[PDB]
C-alpha cells in the first residue's frame, strides 16, 4: 500500500543519545534529545543489547506520539529499529554523531 | 502538534545497501545518484544531496534506510523512488542514518 509523504511530514523523528538504560523483554530508557529535553523510552531490544553497552549511543525516535506506559514506566518516544526475526531488534543510528535533537527528513 | 501511531504504520522504511554511487549536478545543486539494494524489493535508484559529508567511494556497501512506498520524486529528469533518511543539523548538512549492525537488505524498520 502507497503512503502519503504528508502523514511523514505529521511525524518528528529526532537523533537523540542514551544516558541511562536498565533492564529488569524490554529496557527502560532515558534519552536527550537537545532543545526537546530528556524523554523515556521502553525499547524491546534485549535480544542484542545489554543495558551498559547503550550509554553514549545515538538512536532514532518519534517523539510526538502519545505516550504508553509499559510495566507501568512512562515511554514517551518510539525507538526506531529493524527486525530481521520476530523478537530481533538492531537500533538504527546516525553515522556519525549529531547534535541531540537533530531532526530527520 | 502530535502525530497518530496509525500513519506511521502506513509508512514502509527499509534497509537497503548502496551498490553505485556517481556525483552529478541535480537542478544545479551537487549530488549523490545512489544505486541502492532492498533485497526482496530489488534495486532502487535514489538522489541525496550528501556531498558535504559523503564520496560516492565511500558509499559503496554502506546500509542505509529509505522510505519505499511514497510515490517517485522526480527533479529535472531525475527519479527517485525511495527517500533516504538522513539527520540535518544545518542547512547543507546530512548525516545518513544507519543500522546500528549489519542487517539482510530489505530488512523492515518499526
Amino acid at each position: 500500500a502507497m503512503a502519503n509523504f504528508e502523514d511523514f511530514l505529521t511525524l518528528d523523528l529526532r537523533i537523540g543519545t542514551v544516558t541511562h538504560a536498565e533492564e529488569f523483554p524490554a529496557i527502560r530508557l532515558e534519552i536527550d534529545f537537545g532543545e526537546l529535553g530528556m524523554k523515556q523510552s521502553s525499547a524491546q531490544i534485549t535480544k542484542r543489547y545489554n543495558p551498559e553497552d547503550l550509554i553514549g549511543q545515538q538512536i532514532v525516535a518519534v517523539v510526538n506520539f502519545p505516550p504508553k506506559r509499559v510495566a507501568g514506566f512512562k515511554s514517551e518516544v518510539l525507538v526506531l529499529g529493524g527486525v530481521p526475526e520476530a523478537g530481533d531488534v538492531v537500533l538504527l543510528q546516525p553515522n556519525m554523531e549529531l547534535p541531540n535533537g537533530t531532526k530527520i527528513s
